[PDB]
């Protein structure tokens, strides 16, 4: 019971969920849209 719960603490101390979290709303902040555009660019240049 005493190694569960202070593995349960120690998991929680670090907190994977915030550092998760932070990632994503840094990864939404690039560009994505210019990105997108320029591979339907690309591909557009490909048919033409």
């Amino acid at each position: 019971q005493v190694l569960m719960d202070k593995l349960v603490e120690l998991a929680h101390q670090y907190k994977l969920k915030e550092t998760i979290q932070k990632l994503s709303n840094v990864l939404q902040q690039v560009k994505i849209k210019d990105y997108f555009e320029k591979l339907v660019g690309f591909i557009d240049d490909a048919v033409k």
